[PDB]
């Protein structure tokens, strides 16, 4: 039950396992996700991730060729939402970190996200 507003957020991210062995995500310790697991494609445990998701680290964009895949808590969707349209802290997705357009962290989502 959230109300009809139309939210203003900036963007939401959303700590979600990504990749295969076959199918390697870019992406480095320093930016993956507090709670993930990050492994090669041999399945060698590589690093958790040290970025929190109501304030993430700065990092670069390079990739950590040592990482293919990740393991979070969760799994479904996106793991970057931009822009929201009208997504309030309410209709947001569990899981998913919401941030204001200063770019500062407002709310985690508290809908349920489709699978």
């Amino acid at each position: 039950a959230c109300t009809r507003e139309c939210g203003n957020l900036g963007f939401g991210i959303c700590p979600r396992s990504e990749g295969s062995p076959l199918n390697p995500i870019c992406i480095n310790c320093c930016s993956g996700y507090k709670g993930c697991n990050y492994y090669n494609s041999f399945g060698k445990f590589i690093c958790e991730g040290e970025s929190d998701p109501k304030r993430p680290n700065a990092c670069t964009f390079n990739c950590d060729p040592n990482i293919a895949y990740s393991r979070c808590p969760r799994s479904q969707g996106k793991s970057l939402i931009y822009p929201t349209g009208c997504t309030t802290c309410c209709t947001g997705y569990k899981g998913c970190y919401y941030f204001g357009k200063d770019g500062k962290f407002v709310c985690e989502g508290e809908s349920d996200e489709p699978k």
